[PDB]
């Protein structure tokens, strides 16, 4: 198989979501949905020493390198879009989560 399927990759299902982006972003997503990932290709989840914290930013980061044409081509004058576009990028990543996380400790 060839690595367009690689980790960050989008998955547009072009199903309208509920999420507060701030008033111009609501408005530019209820017009622009069809646009938009309905969820991302990406397996943060390896053992329990990875975090949350590191899981979310690590699903932005590997999105970003995925889908570097995507970015490039709208953020030069689609600048609204690239706001709310990142915004529900996050909740993708931050919604995703892993099985065995649980309460660790340290001293």
């Amino acid at each position: 198989r060839v690595a367009e399927n690689r980790p960050g990759a989008f998955i547009k299902q072009g199903r309208k979501l509920d999420i507060d982006f701030g008033a111009e972003g609501n408005r530019y997503y209820a017009a622009n949905y069809w646009q938009f990932p309905d969820g991302i290709y990406y397996e943060g989840c390896s053992e329990a020493n990875v975090t949350k914290e590191m899981l979310v930013t690590s699903c932005v980061n590997a999105t970003q390198a995925a889908n570097q044409a995507e970015f490039s081509r709208e953020k030069q004058d689609s600048k609204l879009h690239q706001r709310v576009l990142w915004r529900l990028i996050k909740e993708i990543c931050s919604a995703k989560h892993c099985d065995f996380w649980l309460e660790r400790g340290a001293a």
